[PDB]
């Protein structure tokens, strides 16, 4: 029982915790939100009912209890159950899939949701939080980013990603959550459809940029800025869409292949011009950073001292039940 203009998919524990701040917005009809996870451990106190919560189930129809950072543990079940999620929870006109590249559940059900929505022709913008605390997390993040790039190339439709880092500038998880919440709120205001000069076709061409730009469909990065100071550093984006308050001066000095304009209603919570910029020039740095983390963890792993193994003849001596040598 919520408005379906904007749909938020909280995938995994990181997605569910990030999106827990938008429950009141669902209560106010601003947007609809669906929790997708393999575990209910994080969702023990959510205000939203179980009709907005979907938990993956195994063959026996029993709800799972997390993947434990093992992407291949339940990948088949997730990929098989993704269409049922979209049937039960009707995807919104604009979808904001939030997931973490490091977990074993969000990093699988996130890209699966994105790929299924893109194949259905839906408009989806991802919010991504990547962590590099353990080697398994780094490998999962690298695999998920490669999979998203492959999905963008093979679906002939860009995968728009709002990339965030847990360890960037020494920020805690709370700061990253606040950043993702700001990005999601700005996207919800952009996708509300109440902007004066912004149409559905404009947003369709903005998200599916190669329709107008003609560039190769690849993974695209989304950056959000307030004011006009961002024109100096991102003067050459692929595309950008700006929402202005009342009697706000336009943005100049930006040379983009595609551009859109919108006007915020007088009652909307926007007081300065907000821009949504698409670019792929910073993807190389992200890939290099992920590869550096993977290389660091692999060089740490190769230095592991070999575990002291008991003799093979001792294992022959241990063929009795209980592995007692006597
Ligand atoms: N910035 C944030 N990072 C988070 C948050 N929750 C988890 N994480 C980070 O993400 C990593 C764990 O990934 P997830 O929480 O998505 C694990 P997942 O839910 O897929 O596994 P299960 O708990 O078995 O379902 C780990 O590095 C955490 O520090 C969060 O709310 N914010």
């Amino acid at each position: 029982a919520q408005e379906n203009q904007v749909h938020i998919w909280a995938v995994g524990g990181c997605g569910g915790e990030i999106g827990s701040a938008f429950e009141g917005e669902v209560a106010k009809g601003l947007h609809s939100m669906t929790y997708v996870d393999t575990s209910r451990a994080n969702l023990r106190d959510s205000t939203l009912g179980d009709d907005h919560i979907y938990i993956f189930k195994d063959a026996a129809g029993r709800e799972l209890d997390g993947s434990g950072k093992k992407r291949d543990e339940n990948a088949e079940l997730i990929c098989s159950q993704i269409p049922g999620i979209l049937n039960k929870h009707t995807p919104g006109k604009f979808n904001i899939v939030v997931f973490s590249l490091s977990g074993g559940s969000g990093s699988v059900a996130g890209p699966a949701l994105v790929a299924n929505l893109l194949e259905r022709g839906e408009r989806v913008v991802c919010c991504i939080v990547a962590s590099f605390d353990d080697e398994r997390q780094t490998i999962n993040a690298d695999r998920t980013f490669k999979g998203l790039m492959a999905a963008a190339e093979g679906l002939k439709r860009p995968v728009i990603v709002s990339y965030h880092m847990n360890g960037e500038n020494g920020k805690s998880e709370q700061d990253v959550n606040l950043d993702v919440q700001v990005v999601i709120s700005q996207l919800c205001v952009l996708f509300s459809g109440e902007n004066r000069r912004l149409d559905s076709a404009d947003l369709e061409n903005f998200l599916n940029h190669p329709r107008v730009t003609g560039l190769e469909p690849t993974i695209t990065e989304l950056n959000t800025f307030m004011g006009y100071e961002w024109t100096k550093e991102n003067d050459s984006p692929i595309a950008f869409c700006t929402l202005y308050p009342k009697d706000a001066t336009k943005v100049m000095g930006v040379s983009a292949i595609y551009s859109c304009d919108g006007f915020v209603p007088e009652s909307s919570p926007i007081r300065e011009a907000t821009s949504f910029v698409l670019s792929t020039d910073r993807l190389g740095g992200i890939i290099k950073q992920i590869a550096d983390e993977a290389k660091r963890y692999i060089e740490h792993r190769n230095a592991r001292q070999q575990a002291p193994k008991v003799g093979d003849e001792t294992v022959a001596e241990a063929k009795n039940s209980g592995f007692l040598l006597f």
